[PDB]
């Protein structure tokens, strides 16, 4: 029963030649007055959209959605100015479409030049996308079953090919997810990647396996930890995460570090399944403490046999605890990292996320593979831009960490085997 | 297990002389100042008269309203919601356009004595949900220093903390982690949630039996999966069948819905009802249609005869009906999400009616009976049986969390 792997791509194709494509695009980008701020979501798909190209497809269209228009139309969320940046891209005009459905949409396609690229108005404009939405006066509104059946028939007869490259939202049953009923169904290069890592992390891993785990609550994190408990060997608990841990587990003083009160219930189990598991857990054992949350504040550091101060928090792993990540970073196979270790926005409480950063790329380059999901995670490697250094760093926001606790993403499965 | 231990507002010994903050549910369909329907106001009223008849010095209310992304939104204000709530207490209530800071303690104080203050939308500030959205649309996240603030500064309103939102509990928000008092409680409709779920997941009287329903099964495989490890009994129809039935037994299907992606999943979810001896009761007759339209020509067809091409089912047929009886009757739990068929079409509507018949008879028999999904909830209002089921669950969200097996942060955050 393993999902991930068994999957065709788009480098599997090979009857694309005249054929119309339909290509569902992650284009949820930031966006100041009409001038797009970065580029990046964008960028990426153009290793899909250039192989089209190359093996002869007819016409390339590209469905996506931007924010969170809730079934209406609203000018904040066009995705007309991504029409104007992939002109750039591809040297070509490229032709927009008010709609995404409907009569003058599928002519419109039909007419324009061969092996041309055409982006549809935002998918979410329409209730039955999400089927579910709102009206203009803030009410919740359900979407007709006979509405979504024909919005997913409408979607379908726009081409005679399906390429997903959309991964950070297969993790929700949409029409655009898994309502495209064609018979050719597969991942693009950017799923791919995804679909690839995810597998060897998840699916027969090379082992030791260890998940890095971080973040200020532990009660948003339960499922994560309970999931990954049944597949890892190592876990790192840190950041905010580890003080409700130690109070419960230990007794620790923590004086007024952060401390998850629902999360803190759960302790117990997850310690007690971690064992039956036969899971390694690693919690730091010092802590880097502030007398106020601020980057100036008076620091020191404490054992956690020690305790931590009243009125002084801990913010940051201490050296000893950054000192333990090295055998158990440098001597895994697959690792898995979603957490920053301390609050490394602030630099005098970066240094142990940032040394794990190190250990993280370090271990890349003796073979072991390395994904970091989330996004916190991620603003560290790209502040750092370490992002080559990495294995895979994930996209997928909400779909990674779905996919971390278990959960079967109906957009991955409703691809052809 | 979490839901059978916690704090409730029937416990409280000492109310009197106490501020009480109190989470509530109050988001409310609207039309131009206008409320729609004040069904979930009104539930609120248990709470609040049992806070007033006790001596509480001020009964707070703190609430949400729709999605305003932690922007100030004209939309979704709650200064209506005050109004309501005056023709239902008979009293004047205050109403303030914040929720925290000094300007905001001083005028709770202010206020007469044992009376009720509701303050504004918790969602116009980013720090409630952690995240936000910006004037431009662009996905914000919130500051963790201001995060804490906005904790403390509900904290520092009341003396004791009641949070009867159990619709909302399932999401880690500042409203429903973040209030540090000593003494947090359900208040009446929390408490009848937790009641009920912890009597169905926690410690049933069996046989327990799940009714699933509903047009996909690629949303429902973590419901069916958790649900495996918890009843004796599935009932699975509604347009997920089609997809069983043409996996699992071959069966022609006509145009009938067929989920692609769950069609993948349905081979295994049958090995683990069989191996953990979970009973699967599917169709075994289907009523079909030309069209998916009311006025169509129908007929009714066998689990041999299959769907001729062009054909669509729509609903369960009689036989298939006919052996609700002994599952649904001769059980003593019953947990119920999803109709059994296209429910508001008249015509294949009636599957999804009998089988709310049936629970509701085995309810008068003495089971306990749980209603949860939204579309399951329709069925029961406009039936208007409501008060025949033991139970019918406000969540959805909340509710499908708890089904799928996951943990509500709102309920870990009582007091036991």
């Amino acid at each position: 029963h393993h999902h991930l792997g068994n999957k065709l791509s788009i480098s599997d194709l090979k009857d694309i030649k005249n054929k119309k494509v339909l290509v569902r695009v992650d284009f949820n980008v930031p966006i100041e007055n009409g001038i797009i701020k970065d580029t990046n979501r964008i960028t990426a798909t153009l290793p899909t959209i250039n192989h089209l190209k190359k093996e002869g497809a007819s016409k390339i269209i590209l469905i996506s959605h931007c924010g969170r228009p809730d079934g209406l139309r609203n000018e904040k969320y066009t995705l007309k100015p991504v029409a104007e940046t992939l002109k750039g891209l591809l040297g070509e005009e490229v032709l927009f479409l008010n709609d995404c459905v409907g009569k003058e949409v599928e002519d419109k396609i039909n007419a324009a030049k061969e092996n041309s690229v055409i982006l549809l108005e935002n998918l979410r404009f329409h209730i039955e996308e999400e089927g579910k939405g709102v009206d203009a006066n803030g009410n919740k509104v359900k979407a007709n079953k006979e509405d979504v059946e024909k919005f997913q028939n409408d979607l379908t007869k726009l081409a005679d090919v399906f390429i997903n490259d959309a991964f950070g939202t297969a993790h929700r049953a949409h029409s655009s997810m898994v309502g495209v009923k064609l018979n050719v169904k597969a991942s693009g290069f950017l799923m791919k990647k995804e679909l690839e890592y995810f597998s060897k992390a998840l699916e027969n891993p090379q082992r030791p396996l260890l998940a890095i785990l971080g973040g200020a609550k532990v009660s948003d994190k339960i499922q994560l930890i309970k999931n990954l408990l049944d597949k890892v060997d190592r876990m790192i608990i840190g950041g905010g995460m580890a003080y409700t841990f130690k109070k419960v587990l230990n007794n620790m003083k923590i004086g007024t570090s952060l401390f998850d009160e629902a999360g803190s219930k759960i302790v117990g189990e997850i310690m007690e399944k971690a064992k039956a598991k036969n899971v390694q857990i690693f919690l730091p054992v010092d802590f880097k403490i502030a007398d106020n949350f601020d980057n100036n504040a008076n620091t020191k550091f404490v054992t956690d046999e020690e305790g931590i101060p009243d009125n002084w928090m801990g913010l940051d792993a201490g050296p000893k605890s950054i000192e333990n990540y090295k055998d158990v970073i440098l001597t895994s196979k697959t690792v898995i990292w979603n957490g920053p270790q301390g609050v490394f926005e602030m630099p005098n409480f970066a240094k142990g996320s940032i040394e794990c950063l190190n250990l993280v790329v370090e271990v890349t380059k003796k073979g072991a593979i390395t994904i970091v999901g989330g996004g916190d995670t991620a603003s560290l490697v790209e502040q750092q831009n370490k992002k080559n250094e990495i294995s895979h760093v994930s996209t997928g926001g909400g779909a990674s960490l779905e996919l971390l606790e278990g959960k079967e993403l109906p957009g991955v499965l409703a691809l052809s085997n």
